[PDB]
């Protein structure tokens, strides 16, 4: 089904997230997807257009040393094809660490990730580590 | 399924939280259940019991002269049983009004909710909510 080549697609996502591997990742989200990062950081804000993503996910990494991660726990699917990946970002950046859960809700539009929207448990965890 | 059925026991519990229908509710969690909020406000933390998460709930629509509602938006599954409930709160509390989205991890054990924790997106909204 649908909703479960989602689910697929959620997890190739984060395979290559991990490995770094931004052409896979380019495959995945179409080109005007949004992602959703909450708080009051520097890095927060509603980055528009797959470019503003890769940009994004450069900056966790590119700002840790690379040693950003997601290890994906969980994932869930509506039977309309939305996706949830929960997962735990761990990273270092001068001499802090990071260690958070995490929900991302990812939307579809033709089997590509239209939007994904970062819930943190702790959020402020995470803006401290940013800081 | 396991996994719809559990669907459906979440959405018979958003219905029986915004109705106050505390007796549903109970039949609907495992009495060593326990509920996770995040943040920093008086009504943080993890509430475990089932009776210390119905004195949070009892909370949530107290405090707010029974204005608190969760609307529920989405429900997804994991093949496992697992579900999560995305959906927005709302409230009124002495002139301040809450609206935040939210993703609750649902776990469960023998089919009634044994764990529940609430991410929501913008946390400090919440706790600027409560404070």
């Amino acid at each position: 089904n649908e909703a479960e080549q989602n689910a697929e697609t959620v997890r190739r996502g984060y395979a290559a997230f991990n490995s770094g591997d931004m052409k896979t990742l380019t495959e995945l989200f179409d080109e005007n997807a949004s992602w959703h990062t909450p708080g009051r950081s520097r890095i927060a804000g509603d980055h528009k257009g797959r470019e503003a993503i890769f940009a994004q996910f450069g900056r966790y990494g590119g700002e840790t040393g690379g040693t950003f991660k997601a290890v994906l726990l969980h994932v869930l699917k509506s039977d309309d094809g939305r996706v949830i990946g929960i997962h735990r970002n761990t990273a270092e950046r001068g001499g802090k660490r990071l260690d958070v859960g995490c929900c991302i809700v990812f939307e579809f539009k033709n089997g590509r990730v239209i939007d994904g929207r970062e819930h943190f448990y702790d959020l402020y965890a995470w803006d401290e580590f940013w800081r």
